[PDB]
């Protein structure tokens, strides 16, 4: 029966099942949306204690299939799935969107033939990730899954003779498997005949049904989960570049599991739960030895999160599902719709307190979110408290993540300038070969960094559809042996690729110690992509082809000194020393930002101080001239981007300086519904 | 003055230009399009010993930049170039294209300042490739280059003063440069104020004009050589998903240069000359000792071509020229032009001839372009003598290549069934650490061959516009701890991006001995793209989700064995051995390509020696019908893929059997102008 004396009723016994997954360590999945409702709930305490929620503020739907394959929403009891996927409708309002927003969440029911894909899986799957599209609506996706489903034509086991080389001697091989009449007719009457492919023979004596392939009555057995799990990858590939995915593993993804997880490319992964190809006992089986003991070691988080296959780690299903709640706080409600603004007590109007030094090491994600103190907190460029970094356990040389900028969200990528001790682990299957340790060094890409700081920008882009800043301070690339042979050309290209289809605002931004020098200023450029970026140097940044080091050993060599010294030595060799120290000066200063602005290859020299203040508003007027350009670029006589952004411009009043962030973003706030009716005026001019 | 007496001319004197470009081993820059001739002039004798070209056949004219910055022809003397960008526009008639064909090479003038990038090369460069584009016309880069342009203020050197802490006693340190009045003049007299930014002072007695920040007057000192060279970075990315791009490295590309050779992607490397990013001697002075000898060491062929950022290497720039003239003799004229058939001595209409057995070991490229032998040639699939293989040695696990069926020149990939020896060097910079050897078996995915299959599947589709046969035949990914760190998930996914992409017709062909299992099925899947993917087995294929051996090792268990023993055994533990093979076989009999047909997830069952006479119409019918559904698209109510061809073949005649690929290819091409009557007769009725 049950445990006996509960006060409330045993629900683990109402429906074994919720058992069922329990012990094997996840969620049953349908109490998601609960755990999603918990979560909601916190969002709200964090922003304002003292708002007053009721339960109209969360709702889930079941989402399933009717009678003509269309998806409906039901209430029923959990546990009467038919197939092994499940989804929900999500409606919740946020901080972010307190009238509400939605999504879908699709989930492997792991207590449903060990949640493996068959083929009515993967067209239900198909179908959910097909109507979050449609709606531009986010996508969950819960993974816990075996991967494909294997099968075999059970009708047949007990029914097929073999025709022996020789009997009373099986010994000595077989020519091939067959049935009987009696065999035909147990599978006629089990209305199945088209279960096998046979050919008539008679043997001396009795008639025999040649098994010439055996097709099976259950569908589910082999390749028609093949087809069915290539729809589904087609169809992540397709929903990452329309709406934002994102995925919970959540006891384990296996096979089209793992690369669904990939696919959807935003991943958490649940301390303990592997994300696996096969497992360890089908790879030892392979090898022929006992080499890898559990699949942790194949698809656990020191690997996956590693990776950067994983962008963060949860330490149990609630936290992963606090982790997608609080991702999901950046992005819009749904495709092309404004980034959602939400601004906290951390309000535009302030200068940035926390300060690089020179000679002083510091931790970059104090410029961004500020840092804890002794003697308080000092604020950095962004609001306090904002700053959500993802991929956090790979490529520590970038940091990427996303915060606000007085409540406008953003995604953000700073170079980390301490050294990165990288360790990689020995492979067990190589009999002998020892753990190695990586040196990576500060400000310098290599092929990792380069290619996280690719992957960071295509996931801003891509259903975030966030703006960007690059808080860029590169030394350059990692050029020796092993980094060329481990393609730093290669990675570092996807990030001008990036660059390249990057849809909303980016400033790139040099700061106060920092530096850009030749390629890691080339990849970073605005005329890579003149239409959404721009740059600024701090007034105590630098930037140049070469460091100083490198300019004088080249430009400013023996010869030159010595020549130096017979006209500032009225004496006029032991003056090397300061000589070389003179020409280093030299150098520098024609690596200063003053420069920059002269050669026009920047849009502004900032004081760190009030750089939050200056983005601020320059971001503000930036999304609403782009809103405005969008507007009309769905015209008909369609225009260059230049000829569009200069008759947007040809409306803000005579008085308007267009130079003045502030004024042009509160002049077309004040007037959305006038420039509105300026379109609506163009629209009929625009048949012609 | 010469060497004496020579019969014609001493061109290295009448242009000594030429003799600095030979110096450095490479062919001076206006010498390339004599190159050109001279390949395509092989190209002709390869074709067709006996025809009879003039000089007329092809033309090569300087582009240069007019009066208003417009790109024009001239025909001018060799050397005349006054920035070290050079640029030609050649109309060459080839075999594919008889009446002629177009194309831009540019290329770095090593002669020029070293071949290095300054604003005006690179702006130059950037017109080039934008002249190239708008015609749709492939892009030829040359490079051979010292990257980005170094510089100083020259001017300022014999200046600058230096405000000593103590003179006598330079030693201490000092305080900050300046000028004087008469340091301020020589600057107005040679008009160049704009040199520095100062500040008035006056320290006892004098007047000091304290430098601030050094511009300099000559442009191309430091961060303009970068904006440059963002822009061509970003110019070259554009280009390859927009025209034929294609690279020759010819005496060596630095910087800027080694990434403009990734950025458009098909690069040939000549033997001994360097794709780097900085120098041996450069980054020794980084490190503090001599660990490099040569660049040679950085980015020779050993690591370029090892990498997969090499496609081809040459044994010299003639043998360079040629293979670009080759590989593009598959490429269309301009983009969106028709793919260039092509039919030679070996027509469409003959059985293949080589084929793999089960036993005995082969090399996938006698199946795909056949096999001298002891008796003679043996056909395979596709024209002999056609198969151009690129990317030669990276990821030797698979193999790609263009080539020709009957004529239609398309992308091909087949899997190498080898084990490969790949073999990693020591890195000269690691204290020890020695070479190291892998191991990667036959028919399996690693990252590598995952990254080299979405690589070449992206570079059919993106200037060779061609259509793709993939002949699959992957057991699987491998999925073992080294594999799985090192991302076999990350590169797997690009193989299923690049597919969706994908814009030409695509066969996948599992062939006579092959197999494609799990996961290697699903990344391949037509379901990805149902627009233009189709799949074949061959009757002696095999395909499902496990092997026979891991599919007996779960569902036909001890238990499952006895009780058959117990039903087949008149006598019923000394059966295993036998029983074990019986049930290996049933298993077997599940992955018949018959019952890839009884689920519908594969179009026909082929048989290889049919195969060529089978794919060749395939995809004629295709190419056909695809040009009407493009006619077709371009109309104004658009529509489902679906509902197009649904109506094009609305137009064949009753009679014409839809399924007969010969019948419907052949009377589309006797009506393509009737076709075309009926468009021109649709246009019409569709304004409203
Ligand atoms: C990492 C090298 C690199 C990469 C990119 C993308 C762009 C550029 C041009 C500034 C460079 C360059 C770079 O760092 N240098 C180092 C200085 O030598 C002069 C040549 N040079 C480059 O051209
Ligand atoms: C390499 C594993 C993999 C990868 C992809 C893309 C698709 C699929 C589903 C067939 C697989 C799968 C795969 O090979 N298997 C191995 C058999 O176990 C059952 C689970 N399984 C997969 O789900």
């Amino acid at each position: 029966l049950r445990p006996i004396a509960t006060p409330y009723p045993v629900k683990e016994w109402l429906q074994p099942k919720r058992y069922k997954a329990h012990l094997m360590g996840t969620t049953y999945v349908y109490d998601f949306p609960e755990l999603f409702r918990q979560a909601s709930s916190s969002q709200w305490k964090n922003f304002s204690a003292d708002v007053k929620l009721t339960d109209d503020f969360f709702i889930s739907n079941e989402l399933i299939e009717d009678e003509n394959g269309e998806l409906t929403e039901v209430e029923r009891e959990p546990g009467a799935n038919a197939i092994g996927m499940v989804a929900f409708k999500i409606t919740v309002k946020t901080p972010e969107y307190p009238r509400g927003r939605q999504f879908v969440v699709v989930a492997n029911d792991i207590t449903f033939k060990i949640g493996s894909f068959g083929p009515q899986e993967d067209e239900f799957f198909n179908k959910v990730t097909e109507y979050a599209r449609k709606r531009g609506i986010p996508r969950i996706y819960l993974a816990a899954n075996s991967g494909a489903r294997i099968g075999m034509a059970e009708e047949i086991v007990p029914l097929f003779q073999v025709a022996w080389n020789d009997a009373a001697n099986p010994d000595k091989g077989f020519q091939y498997l067959y049935l009987t009449s009696e065999g035909m007719e147990t599978l006629k009457k089990f209305d199945k005949e088209n279960s096998v492919l046979t050919e008539r023979t008679v043997i001396n004596g009795e008639e025999r049904f040649v098994i010439k392939t055996i097709i099976g009555s259950e569908d589910g057995l082999g390749v028609e989960c093949l087809r069915g799990s290539g729809l589904i990858a087609g169809a992540t590939s397709r929903a990452y570049h329309d709406i934002f995915t994102i995925t919970l593993v959540t006891c384990r993804s296996v096979g089209i599991g793992a690369y669904l997880v990939r696919l959807g490319q935003r991943a958490i992964q649940v301390e303990g739960q592997p994300i696996i190809l096969t497992g360890a006992p089908a790879i030892n089986k392979m090898l022929g030895r006992e080499v890898y003991t559990s699949n942790l070691q194949l698809g656990g988080t020191q690997i996956m999160y590693n990776n950067g296959v994983s962008h963060l780690t949860a330490v149990d299903d609630l936290a992963g599902v606090e982790k997608i709640v609080e991702w999901m706080s950046y992005v819009p409600a749904k495709r092309n719709m404004p980034v959602p603004i939400l601004e906290t007590k951390d309000t535009w109007d302030r200068p940035v307190d926390f300060t690089p030094t020179n000679d002083e090491t510091y931790d970059v994600r104090w410029m961004i979110e500020g840092r804890e103190t002794e003697s308080g907190f000092e604020y950095g460029l962004f609001d306090k408290g904002s700053f959500f970094e993802t991929l956090s356990g790979w490529a520590k040389g970038v940091v990427v993540g996303r915060a606000r900028l007085g409540g406008i969200p953003l995604g953000v990528i700073g170079v980390e300038t301490r050294t990165v001790e990288n360790l990689i682990p020995a492979d067990p299957a190589n009999p002998n070969s020892a753990e190695t340790l990586i040196q990576e060094p500060g400000q310098v890409w290599h092929p990792n960094s380069a290619f996280k700081t690719a992957q960071a920008i295509n996931d801003f882009n891509n259903g975030e559809q966030l703006p960007m800043m690059i808080l860029a301070n590169w030394r350059g690339f990692s050029g020796g042996q092993r980094d060329m042979f481990n393609e730093v050309l290669k990675y570092g290209s996807f990030i001008v690729d990036a660059l390249v289809d990057y849809k909303q605002p980016i400033i790139i931004y040099i700061p106060p110690t920092g530096e850009l020098r030749g390629g890691s200023w080339v990849v970073v450029d605005p005329t890579i992509n003149a239409d959404q970026m721009e740059m600024y140097a701090d007034v105590n940044a630098r930037a140049g082809v070469l460091e100083p080091q490198g300019m004088v050993g080249i430009k400013f060599r023996r010869e030159k000194l010595l020549d130096t010294m017979n006209r500032l030595d009225d004496k006029y060799r032991e003056l090397l020393p300061i000589y070389g120290q003179i020409s280093l000066q030299f150098a520098d200063l024609h690596d200063r930002s003053s420069r920059m602005v002269a050669k026009g290859v920047i849009s502004k020299e900032l004081e760190w101080t009030e750089a939050r203040r200056f983005f601020f508003w320059r971001l503000r007027r930036r999304l609403n001239e782009e809103y405005l350009i969008k507007r009309l670029s769905h015209q008909v006589g369609e225009a260059s981007r230049l000829e569009k952004i200069a008759r947007i411009r040809s409306w803000y009043p005579a008085s308007v300086d267009h130079e003045d962030d502030r004024q042009v973003a509160t002049w077309i706030e004040e007037n959305y519904k006038t420039l509105d009716d300026k379109l609506k005026g163009l629209k009929l001019e625009s048949f012609a």
